[PDB]
């Protein structure tokens, strides 16, 4: 029977699952790794001891430990990311959705979860994969990892807690599919990683890596980059950080033997509510652990190893979305309210910029204010709070990206960039957010397609658009199908940098995405700074 | 007789002249200080000594020693700004034009030409004053003064050569029309000095300079002010060129009065042909012999009299051309010709941006380009050259002029502001250069209403609207005639800043003029240059 898997580590039973009308296996929950725990906690994780009998791979896994968003109780907006199972530090997991009949060598996806490196789940209801895996015929995979202190805890010159644990639980995930995929009817050879923000930075880590690139195949990444300003510290500032949590819990600090002793006697939860203090009074749009520059799985810096070819060259399929700011704004800038439409006085812009650029001369705050502000028309409300948005949203994300595609395209096989900038029918956050970082993910895993959830039938058309651009280039590399005569998505060159946009209009290409910004971000702030 | 006059200093016998169909009295070349030749060469202009009989006042007298335009030998449009009389240091007479019959007491207008404080005539063709004494029934002066180093010669801590004396020139005109436009027919107390590029700035430099404020009612500023960048130098940096001039001349350099000396032997000619020379090598958009910051004359930094309100309180009307870069490109920067539309490539935009701003440090160069570039079209030849046109104008004219209306209107008693936008229907410089500095004039002297001289009859009508504006502001200090309704010319106030375009179009009401730019050149340039 075709729910019966047998594995280089073990047999798997999963459970028939419809979709859509038909039905499809799902293989919930699998072992990866060895449980984390104890004083295996901080480690590289080991790989999972084989075992004896069936495991029941019928059921969702736990979910990591990890912060929990309680800033609007019951709100679905918030709480669709939060973990919808219990959780524990034993929660390193992939699962897996299987057309039916099961293929014989079909093309795998592996999906990496966004959340800041301090939270995400696999098991959330916009990342189940099943939508996919039937309609495009593709071997769905999603893996975990840990996050927060548990995954990114990082004390250089140890090997208790080296850091980038996290990412090595990635790692280890593709390392698996590398190994078994074959008998759940995937090809090995053509497994595209993805995932969107602090995903979409991982995969594009996993590119850098060189103990990772020989793992898959390409990637795509969406609203993330390995160069983005919150996506990593370096090894000084990790160790900061992590004495700096010491001290919030009494730990004894004069060597890391000790300090890590007392960090693993503590339940994960006393961890999780003093993660935030680490951060330096410089704030806001930064979180506390994440991934470290330690030389060893990055040899370099990020920016030498992008300059001098140092990264896995295959193709790469990536974007934005229109407005990747909201959220930041939202959660910690003073004067945005999830219920009004947050319109910003002239004041609050000023301060909302100062938060926006961490340590930054004045006179690079003059800098952001002149470029983003309209000084015919400097009091309207609407504007300085669109203003805002795009700084943050430029900085954060758009600008970083745009930097590593430029970056990439010179020495890869091929870049395809895309501009997401349709507002989802349904989205029950306000008005005023747009397009926001996040709500691309919902058609990229075909939800549309399920009538009840309440979407437009231009949004089950473009999921179903979006799912064959993301399959087909899983497949060849090439988001367009060969002879089949619609708009054609060019390739990104050096030369023409063209990308398209992608909502319920027919596609439309345009060239240099937010080039005036990004060349204000990317190039001509940080010599400013750099010479004051 | 009218044409004969008494004044405080003789007789004096002008000419009827005709004017459209009717006739007016002319006096032209009165004396108002004794010749500045010989050892008087550089020293502070004396009073004319009285003189008995009839003086001959019927023709135009001699212009100033002067560098003269061959870029373009017997083009029109450039040599319609060469002398047109012979040339001589005895040069320091006005020329007035007096409606007929002889008025008793009406208002005085005082013309102070441009050309950079190194050139100039009162004799021009565009400056003939007929057309609106006679249309708007002014009294109407020209006078004249020192150019070059015979008027600009600065010398600090000496009494032969002081610098600023073709300033104490024109204020002794204007000392002279206190004095007897009386018996011209002109009222004393209703006397408006105007002028256009350094005239314009001189005009500014009168409202600054105490010994100046009380010998005129208000004051009209045509494309000049008296902060431009070019218009005055420091008491250091005139004393390097004044030294630096007697080193191209072979002249003992060991104390004052042996340098002026030397130059006081010298022909005019030949410190004309070295006058260049002197300029720092810094370039282009700078003139040699220009007002000093001596404490006498301006008794602090122009900056600091402007802020703290020392400075004559009246009322002004001021304003811009489009295109106040197009002449300094033209004659000074590579890659722009009268006879090709001198598209630009980047290249040379880039080399134009290091010539428009002197002693830039190279991120300050980084600055300019980046706000003047459009980089979704960064190899446009047009946009190039339009961007640089906007570079140099803003620089060097509609920044400054902006930043001294607005904090002139903080004391003064009433500012009006305005945006002349029209290109001249027979205009034969090419049309790249646009709406050029210099190119009002001919309407607020009327010449439109000259048929031969081949004007459409819009700008008959532009002519006659402008006249009117100047002459009304003249006469009451507001260009708007009381009881007449047609649209209204707003005051500029600090809260809305408002200015009207000047063209042939009805008129319309703007806010703010080009602030965008002039935030970056007055406000964040200034401060990034200062802290690196
Ligand atoms: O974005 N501001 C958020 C924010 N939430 C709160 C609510 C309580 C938890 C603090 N947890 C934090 C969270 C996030 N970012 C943070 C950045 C700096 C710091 Cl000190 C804490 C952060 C973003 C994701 C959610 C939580 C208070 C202050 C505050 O600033
Ligand atoms: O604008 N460039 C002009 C320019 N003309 C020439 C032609 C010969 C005379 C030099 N006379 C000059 C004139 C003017 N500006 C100058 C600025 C710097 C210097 Cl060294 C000389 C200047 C502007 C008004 C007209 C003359 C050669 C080089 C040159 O640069
Ligand atoms: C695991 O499998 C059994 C049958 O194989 C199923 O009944 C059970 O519900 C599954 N586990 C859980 C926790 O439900
Ligand atoms: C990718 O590589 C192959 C062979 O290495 C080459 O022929 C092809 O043109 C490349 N494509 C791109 C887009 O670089
Ligand atoms: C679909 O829309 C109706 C109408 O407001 C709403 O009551 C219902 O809850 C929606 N369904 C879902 C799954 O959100
Ligand atoms: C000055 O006046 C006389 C008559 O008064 C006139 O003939 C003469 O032409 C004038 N001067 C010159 C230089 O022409
Ligand atoms: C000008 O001054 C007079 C009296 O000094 C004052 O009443 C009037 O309002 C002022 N006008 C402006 C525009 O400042
Ligand atoms: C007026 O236009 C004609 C036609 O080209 C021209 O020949 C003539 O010289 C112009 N007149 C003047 C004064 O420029
Ligand atoms: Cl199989
Ligand atoms: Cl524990
Ligand atoms: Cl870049
Ligand atoms: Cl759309
Ligand atoms: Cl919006
Ligand atoms: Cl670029
Ligand atoms: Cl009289
Ligand atoms: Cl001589
Ligand atoms: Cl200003
Ligand atoms: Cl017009
Ligand atoms: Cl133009
Ligand atoms: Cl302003």
């Amino acid at each position: 029977s075709e729910l019966l898997v047998n594995t280089k580590s073990g047999k798997v039973m999963g459970t028939r699952v419809p979709v859509l009308s038909s039905h499809i296996s799902a293989f919930l929950g699998i072992p990866f790794a060895e449980p984390p725990v104890g004083n295996m906690r901080f480690r590289r994780p080991e790989p999972k001891k084989p075992w004896s009998g069936v495991w029941n791979a019928s059921t969702y896994p736990n979910n990591c430990q990890q912060y929990v968003d309680e800033q609007f109780p019951g709100f679905s907006g918030s709480e669709m990311w939060n973990p919808n199972r219990e959780m524990s530090e034993d929660c390193l997991y992939l699962n897996i959705w299987v057309p039916s009949p099961r293929p014989k060598s079909t093309t795998v996806m592996v999906w990496i979860y966004g959340g800041g490196f301090y939270s995400g789940s696999s098991t959330l209801d916009v990342y189940n994969g099943k939508y996919l895996a039937y309609t495009e015929e593709v071997v769905l995979v999603s893996l975990s990892y840990r996050v927060g202190a548990f995954g990114f805890l990082a004390l250089h010159g140890s090997q208790e807690a080296p850091g980038n644990v996290g990412l090595l639980d990635q790692r280890m995930a593709l390392q698996w599919v590398h190994d078994n995929i074959q008998f759940f009817g995937g090809d090995p050879k053509t497994v595209t990683i993805f995932g969107e923000s602090a995903g979409g930075a991982s995969v594009g880590m996993h590119i850098l890596s060189p103990g990772s690139r020989d793992l898959f195949r390409r990637a795509i990444l969406q609203s993330g980059s390995p160069n983005c300003p919150w996506a990593s510290v370096s090894v000084a500032e990790g160790r900061r950080r992590a004495v700096e949590l010491g001290r919030n819990l009494n730990c004894n600090l004069n060597s890391d033997e000790e300090l890590i002793h007392c960090l693993r006697e503590k339940k994960p939860q006393e961890l999780i509510d003093v993660e935030w203090n680490v951060l330096p009074f410089d704030s806001i749009f930064r979180f506390s652990f994440v991934p470290v520059i330690d030389g060893e799985f990055f040899p370099t810096s990020l920016e030498s190893m992008l300059n001098s070819g140092n990264f896995k060259k295959t193709q790469i399929l990536l974007g934005v979305n229109k407005d990747e700011g909201s959220f930041f704004l939202l959660y910690g800038a003073p004067g945005f309210s999830k219920d009004s439409e947050s319109k910003i006085s002239r004041e609050d812009f000023m301060s909302g910029v100062k938060l926006s650029v961490p340590h930054a001369n004045d006179l690079g705050l003059d800098a952001v204010t002149l470029q983003y502000t309209d000084w015919m028309d400097d009091n309207n409300g609407i504007k300085n709070r669109d203003g805002l948005d795009d700084i943050v949203g430029d900085h954060n994300v758009i600008c970083p990206l745009m930097h590593f595609v430029n970056k990439y395209t010179k020495f890869g096989n091929g870049t395809y960039l895309y501009f997401f900038n349709h507002r989802a029918s349904n989205l029950v956050w306000p008005e005023w957010m747009g397009v926001i970082h996040g709500y691309e993910i919902e058609f990229v895993f075909g939800l549309p397609l399920v009538k009840e959830l309440n979407y437009t039938a231009e949004e089950e058309a473009l999921s179903r658009r979006i799912m064959h651009y993301w399959a087909t280039f899983a497949k060849t590399g090439n988001p367009n199908e060969p002879h089949s005569q619609e708009s054609k998505w060019p390739l990104f060159t050096t030369k023409e940098q063209k990308f398209i946009d992608l909502n319920t209009e027919p596609m439309k290409v345009h060239q240099r995405l937010r080039v005036q910004m990004c060349v204000f971000w990317n190039q001509f702030l940080p010599k400013l700074l750099n010479a004051t």
